């Protein structure tokens, strides 16, 4: 019956929070069991009068007779309740076809995992061929004076961090201080855990950079105990490992998508004056929402007394004039004529907040419900398409999509649970290991639902390898392996669901004039053309000369200011003849010319002062730091570099709009921020050596106190770098947690956020991160959704306009681009003779078949078997035996290649396939003759590069794609879509290389803190292109902003003994803040045209 059913739903909801809920009192699940046996004997007696009800209550049966003996225990029989208290969940009419379209979408994912799975086992076989343990290699100190190692190997710490320092032998690896010599060690850097030693560690080390969870960390690892230059390695694998499987993903679930739904008296006065309400009512009510907008948006810590008074009385007229407009609008219509439309209701319920927040106004009472009167902003939307597009998106997310959310939520609150059950007692009893040095519990574990949860959602961030290491040193590893890889990977898969779903449906549902000839013509032709190219690298190159190093080089500094003068003279003159000969108009009207002209007028302004004296004047200075623009002259003559620029110009308009939405809708965040934290993130610190510790609250509660114990001199009152004191840093602060880079660091001070002038105290705010969660549901990920899909319908009009000509490709590039698409087409090719000959024949006959392809195939993969099984520090006996099978394996094709050649003798070179084994095998043998000789015969060079001469059996394991289709035809696509790829590289390289010329002359001195070390700093061109590369992907880009970041002592030398240019250790906090910031959302809008350009490819292939 429907009574029978609606009690059977309420005692689940009732299980639903009961277990989120720790501490029942053994008196909740009683009163729940009673009714649940009560509930299973009337079924019974209707039953008589499924077999998962039956299973059930065996179970429930089996609880109730365990607990006399051996009471609760084991781990699970919480997560069996939960099941069943998930099936009336599950049972809601529109979660079953979502989740039946869902497991369409793994299904047309199978390919591509088909796919990317060969790809990490490939390039993790050569990550354990090349860095096979590197990462254990340590600073140790040395002896003074044999038994074993003498006492236990004493280690550093680099600055800033507990780590021990990781080193190397080589050139450009990295090395010890005084005193320390490089040794491998038998311990891996992280938890023992990240290496490149094992096919199973080196898988999971590339499976960590393809979703790159931390993987600049890994990164700065490699390159410090390998050597700079295998960051190509990391370059060319990071590309293809995270950015091309993300477009398939993303392509092979969104046409599914698109599949499946293409497949579907005085009173009489005053109501008469109310409805004089005319439009220039309209107009006051939101200039007063803007200007209560910009009242609110002005809140800091500095407030003056005046300042503050003056924001009160604001506020308070503000909302009285709203009170007013109630009273008024409400005996101008009917109050049940009022309380019917949506906006009514919104309106009265801000304002009567906003009345209540005026009654009870006690000193930081509920400041929440301070920021209320800003969602009055969303009235400014009738008017404003955007916003009322933005408000779309979230109520589609909510009432048409609600499904979709629905299951997601129930995805993280069972996994939340589970987790929470299992790993719980394991995070309190051996928390010791876990936590940091100075504190008594890890900032996330799963003791709690709270913590679970937040865990579960900072996988749904992307960050899950810390957490994984965490829990396998605290409980089970296979739990953990289990538990964080279905977690990651379900979640990921129904939030790109959820995305790319609003996306598309909210989105889409006399001797002058002959003199002038000359000119012209000689203007005109191609050498000349070739000249000033050739002029433009030459002059960026130089750029690259002067780094931190230039003031030791005397020739060198004096040969730049010649070639600088004499490309100046050039360029002037190029300037003027080409005025003579395209004439003045033509010149001032071609947006070009007037870049060039800026830039030579920049260059003659500094070398007219070079000339005077005014050579170290404050603002010629900054005009020297813009010598960094004249790559972009190369730029103009290129034209892939042009028509990618020309895509960017025209998509411009719609981002200034998107981005003023993002920016108001921000701006209410920040708001809120200020609000809730401004001035709550001092602290007082010990600086000693580098390292700075938080000092504890039991010695030291209050601000006064550090003064008063500041007896050694070492205490000192700081405040985080980026916070929510300043609305404008407020931005900064949303940013990173948008990015998702240092958005922890400042979440940590929110929650240990306490009154101001009090000392921080451990998760005293809890609940604080809630507010983070819901900027990053609502914030970056409604923002970036509206900012994708506006992005898309640009280029679709864009394209539509030029007639649906493909964009980001020169026009020889687009011939190349017919060729290789009719390549792909050509099914037959015709039957190969047969060999006259009777041995030729009989061999053509043995060739010819399947059963040979298929041998060969199976014999590649016993090879690949072989390979898998290469380990560090395994046995001499296991290295002999392995480099018998190889010779063994290699000899067999060797003969198999011979024999194809003499079966097959010019038609086998016509084939592409056949040259590329011919290849291999080649190259195999020339890697085995090779490794031998300098082994035998010559001085034995360094063993690093035998790594790399036996890297030539990949290509035998690559020989498989002949036989794969999907493989195949993916790759296909990613060649078809490599040259508008190759112009958006050139573009992001010279972007990148004007960023590294601003970087070396504006932060090379900066004190060695976070990111920056004497690896990866601007001192260098090449050391400030590793950096560059890194935050490329927004990875590590608050470990660099850090130290610019920092402003005086403890961070700085107020002077310092020895530094001319910039006097401290300080960094520049504008000049970075709008470097960093600019430089990652450049980068992210040029990655979003490398997606649109790929998966517009794959389209077109599929
Ligand atoms: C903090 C920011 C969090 C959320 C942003 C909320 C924006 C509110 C907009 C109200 C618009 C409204 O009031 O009216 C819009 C129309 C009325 O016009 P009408 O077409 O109905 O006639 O309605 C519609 O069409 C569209 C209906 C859109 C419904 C959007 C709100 C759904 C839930 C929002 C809050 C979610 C929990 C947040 C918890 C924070 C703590
Ligand atoms: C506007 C939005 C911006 C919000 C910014 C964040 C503001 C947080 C303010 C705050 O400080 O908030 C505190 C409340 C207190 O209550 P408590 O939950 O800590 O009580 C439990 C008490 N203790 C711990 C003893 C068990 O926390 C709460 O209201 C939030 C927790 C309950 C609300 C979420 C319930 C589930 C929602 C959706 C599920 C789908
Ligand atoms: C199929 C999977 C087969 C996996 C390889 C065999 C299992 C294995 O890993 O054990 C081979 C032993 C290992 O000895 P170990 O030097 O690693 O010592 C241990 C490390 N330590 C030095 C710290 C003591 O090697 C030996 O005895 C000689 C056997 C070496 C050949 C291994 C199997 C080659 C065949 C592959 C398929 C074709
Ligand atoms: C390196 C990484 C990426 C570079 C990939 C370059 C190869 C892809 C190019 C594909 C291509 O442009 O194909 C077009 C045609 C073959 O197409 P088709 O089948 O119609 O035959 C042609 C004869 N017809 C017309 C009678 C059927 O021209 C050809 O490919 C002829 C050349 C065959 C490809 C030679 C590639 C050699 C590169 C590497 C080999 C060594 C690998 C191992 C390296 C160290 C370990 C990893
Ligand atoms: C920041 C970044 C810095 C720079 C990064 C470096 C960028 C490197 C970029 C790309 C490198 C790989 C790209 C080329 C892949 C070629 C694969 C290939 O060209 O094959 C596919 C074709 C397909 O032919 P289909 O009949 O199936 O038509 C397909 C039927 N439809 C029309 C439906 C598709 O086959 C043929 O053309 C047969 C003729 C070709 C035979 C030799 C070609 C294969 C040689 C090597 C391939 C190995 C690729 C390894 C990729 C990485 C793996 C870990
Ligand atoms: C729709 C749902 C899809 C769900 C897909 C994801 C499912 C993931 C399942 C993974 C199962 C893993 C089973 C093996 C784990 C138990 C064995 C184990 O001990 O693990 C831990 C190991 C390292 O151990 P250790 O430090 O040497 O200590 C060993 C000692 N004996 C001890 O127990 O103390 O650590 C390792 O062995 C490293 C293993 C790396 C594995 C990398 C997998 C990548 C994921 C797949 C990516 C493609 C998609
Ligand atoms: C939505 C989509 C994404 C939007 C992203 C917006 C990111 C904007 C970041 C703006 C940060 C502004 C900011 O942080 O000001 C603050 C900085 C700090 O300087 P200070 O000397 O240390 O003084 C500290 C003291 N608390 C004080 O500010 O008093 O004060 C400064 O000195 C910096 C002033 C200039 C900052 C200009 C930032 C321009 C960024 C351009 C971004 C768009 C690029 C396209
Ligand atoms: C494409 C157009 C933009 C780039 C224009 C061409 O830039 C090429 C430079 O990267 C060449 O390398 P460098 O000159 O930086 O290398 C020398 C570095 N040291 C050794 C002198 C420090
Ligand atoms: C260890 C093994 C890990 C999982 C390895 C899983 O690999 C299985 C796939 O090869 C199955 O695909 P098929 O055998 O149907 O062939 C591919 C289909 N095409 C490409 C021919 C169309
Ligand atoms: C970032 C991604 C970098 C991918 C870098 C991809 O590099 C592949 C290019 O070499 C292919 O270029 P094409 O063969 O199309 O060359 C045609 C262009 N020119 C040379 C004729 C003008
Ligand atoms: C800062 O915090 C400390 C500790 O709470 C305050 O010192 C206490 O003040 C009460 C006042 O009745 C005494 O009874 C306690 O014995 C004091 N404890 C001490 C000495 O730590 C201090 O007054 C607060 N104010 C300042 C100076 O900022
Ligand atoms: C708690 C605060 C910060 C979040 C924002 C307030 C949310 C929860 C409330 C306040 C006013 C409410 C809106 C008032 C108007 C309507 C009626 C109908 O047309 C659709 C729902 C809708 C649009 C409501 C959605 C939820 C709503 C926006
Ligand atoms: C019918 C066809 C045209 C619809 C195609 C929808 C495509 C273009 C949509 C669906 C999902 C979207 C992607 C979702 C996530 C990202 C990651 C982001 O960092 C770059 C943009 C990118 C890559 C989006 C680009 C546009 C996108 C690929
Ligand atoms: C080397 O080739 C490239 C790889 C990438 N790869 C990425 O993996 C990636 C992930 C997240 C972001 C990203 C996220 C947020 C912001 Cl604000 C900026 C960037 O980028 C991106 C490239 O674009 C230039 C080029
Ligand atoms: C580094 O070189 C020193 C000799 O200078 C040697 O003793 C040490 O073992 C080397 N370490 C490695 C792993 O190359
Ligand atoms: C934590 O360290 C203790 C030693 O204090 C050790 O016994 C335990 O095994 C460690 N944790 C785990 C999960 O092994
Ligand atoms: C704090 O500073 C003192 C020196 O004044 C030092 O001796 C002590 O070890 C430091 N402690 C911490 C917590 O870093």
């Amino acid at each position: 019956h429907s009574w029978f059913s609606l009690f059977i739903t309420v005692t689940i909801l009732v299980n639903c929070v009961c277990m989120t809920r720790t501490d029942l009192p053994e008196k909740i699940e009683y009163v729940f069991t009673v009714i649940y046996t009560f509930e299973a004997l009337i079924k019974i007696l209707a039953r008589g009068f499924d077999p998962w009800n039956w299973l059930d209550f065996s179970v429930i049966t089996l609880a109730y007779v365990g607990t006399a003996i051996d009471l609760r225990g084991i781990s699970g029989l919480r997560t069996f309740r939960v099941l069943r208290a998930l099936k009336t969940v599950s049972v809601i009419p529109g979660l079953k076809v979502i989740v039946g379209a869902l497991i369409h979408s793994v299904k047309k994912l199978a390919d591509v995992t088909i796919l990317t799975i060969f790809c990490l086992s490939v390039f993790a076989l050569v990550g354990l061929q090349l860095f096979k343990g590197n990462l254990k290699n340590k600073c140790v100190k040395n002896d003074m004076a044999y038994s074993s190692h003498r006492k236990p190997d004493i280690y550093i710490n680099k600055r800033g961090t507990s780590d021990p320092l990781l080193c190397g032998n080589g050139s450009d690896s990295g090395h010890c201080p005084d005193g320390y010599i490089c040794l491998k060690t038998s311990d891996n850097p992280d938890f023992n855990y990240t290496s490149f030693d094992s096919f199973a560690w080196a898988f999971l080390s590339l499976f960590r950079l393809m979703t790159q969870d931390s993987w600049e960390r890994l990164y700065q690892q490699t390159l410090r105990t390998s050597g700079k230059i295998y960051m190509i390695f990391f370059v060319l694998v990071i590309f293809l490992g995270s950015f091309y499987l993300v477009n398939l993903i993303l392509a092979v679930v969104t046409m599914a998508y698109e599949e499946q739904n293409q497949a579907t008296w005085v009173k009489l006065k005053t109501i008469l004056f109310g409805l004089v309400t005319d439009p220039f009512a309209e107009l006051t009510i939101t200039l007063c929402i803007v200007v209560n907008t910009i009242f609110m948006a002005m809140e800091h810590h500095g407030m003056s007394p005046t300042f503050e008074a003056m924001l009160q009385i604001g506020n308070i007229v503000f909302t009285i004039f709203f009170t007013a407009e109630m009273v008024f609008k409400i005996i101008a219509f009917d109050p049940y004529y009022y309380f019917q439309k949506k906006w009514n209701i919104f309106d009265c319920i801000i304002v009567t907040v906003s009345l209540l927040e005026l009654g009870v106004a006690k000193k930081g009472s509920l400041s929440v419900l301070r920021s209320f009167r800003l969602l009055r902003v969303f009235k400014l939307a009738k008017s404003w398409p955007t916003l009322n597009t933005l408000i779309k998106i979230i109520g589609n997310s909510v009432g048409a999509l609600g499904n979709l959310t629905i299951i997601l939520a129930i995805i993280v609150f069972v996994f939340a649970l589970v987790g929470k059950q299992l790993l719980g007692e394991n995070y309190r009893n051996n928390r010791k290991n876990i936590s940091a040095p100075h504190e008594d519990w890890p900032r996330w574990h799963m003791h709690d639902f709270f913590h679970s949860f937040l865990i579960v959602f900072r996988i749904l961030c992307g960050e899950w390898i810390e957490n994984m290491w965490a829990c396998m040193e605290v409980g089970q590893k296979s739990i953990c392996l289990i538990l964080f890889l279905t977690v990651m990977v379900l979640g990921n898969l129904v939030v790109l669901n959820l995305f790319i779903a609003l996306l598309l449906n909210s989105f889409f549902a006399d001797v002058g004039w002959q003199v002038r000839k000359t000119c012209y013509r000689i203007v005109e032709h191609s050498w000349f053309e070739s000249f000033i190219i050739f002029m433009i690298l030459l002059s960026s190159g130089s750029l690259a000369f002067e780094d931190y190093y230039l003031d030791q080089k005397p020739t060198v500094k004096a040969l730049l200011e010649y070639t600088d003068r004499v490309f100046t003279f050039i360029f002037v003159f190029e300037m003027l003849l080409k005025w003579v000969a395209y004439g003045f108009k033509k010149y001032f009207t071609n947006a070009w010319c007037w870049l060039d002209f800026l830039i030579v007028n920049i260059s003659l302004i500094s070398l007219t002062a070079k000339i005077l004296e005014y050579s170290e004047v404050a603002p010629i200075k900054a005009l020297r730091t813009l010598r960094a623009l004249r790559p972009l002259r190369a730029l103009s003559r290129f034209e892939g570099m042009r028509v990618v620029v020309d895509a960017l110009v025209g998509a411009i308009p719609s981002i200034m709009n998107v981005l003023l939405v993002c920016l108001i809708f921000w701006l209410i965040f920040s708001i809120m921020g200020v609000n809730l934290f401004a001035g709550k993130f001092w602290r007082c610190i010990n600086y000693t050596d580098g390292e700075f510790s938080l000092v504890p609250l039991s010695i030291v509660n209050n601000k006064s106190d550090c003064k008063i114990q500041n007896s050694t001199g070492s205490f000192f009152w700081v405040n985080v770098k980026v916070n929510f004191d300043n609305v404008a840093m407020g931005y900064l602060a949303l940013l990173q947690v948008a990015t998702f880079k240092g958005w922890m660091d400042i979440m940590y001070a929110a929650v240990d956020s306490r009154e101001v002038n009090m000392q921080p105290k451990w998760e005293d705010n809890v609940y604080m991160y809630l507010y983070f969660v819901i900027f990053i549901i609502f914030g970056g990920f409604f923002t970036l959704n509206l900012f994708v899909g506006v992005i898309i319908d640009n280029f679709n009009q864009q394209k539509k306009k030029l007639g649906g000509q493909d964009i980001f490709m020169t026009e020889e590039q687009k011939k190349y681009y017919n060729a290789m698409k009719k390549l792909g087409s050509k099914k037959p090719q015709k039957p190969i003779p047969r060999p006259l000959n009777k041995f030729q024949g009989f061999v053509f006959d043995i060739v010819t078949r399947q059963a040979f392809d298929i041998t060969i195939m199976v014999l590649i993969c016993l090879n690949m078997i072989t390979m898998m099984v290469e380990t560090d520090d395994q046995s001499e006996e296991k290295t002999k035996i392995l480099g018998k099978i190889n010779q063994f394996f290699v000899a067999v094709f060797t003969g198999e290649c011979v024999m194809k050649m003499f079966a097959l003798r010019q038609y086998y070179f016509t084939n592409g396939w056949n040259v590329f084994d011919f290849i291999v095998v080649v190259l195999s043998i020339a890697s085995l003759i090779f490794s031998a000789i300098l082994k035998s015969l010559q001085s034995y060079f360094s063993p690093t590069l035998f790594r790399v001469i036996r890297l030539a059996r990949i290509g035998r394991i690559l020989r498989l794609i002949r036989a794969a289709k999907g493989i195949r035809t993916l790759l296909f696509a990613l060649m078809m879509s490599l040259p508008a790829l190759f112009n958006i590289g050139l573009l992001l390289f010279l972007v990148m290389f004007i960023y590294s010329i601003f970087g070396m002359s504006s932060f090379p001195h900066v004190r060695w803190e976070a990111g920056i070390d004497d690896m990866f700093n601007f001192q260098t061109f090449a050391n400030s292109m590793l950096c560059l590369f890194q935050i490329t992907t927004s990875a590590g880009w608050d470990g660099l902003l850090s130290p610019i970041l920092n402003t005086g002592p403890p961070y700085c030398d107020p002077n310092l003994p020895n530094s001319n240019g910039t006097r401290g250790d300080c960094g520049s906090p504008a000049v970075g803040i709008i470097f960093f910031t600019t430089y990652i959302i450049i980068s992210f809008l040029i990655m979003v045209n490398m997606y649109i350009a790929v998966i517009l490819e794959n389209f077109n292939v599929a």
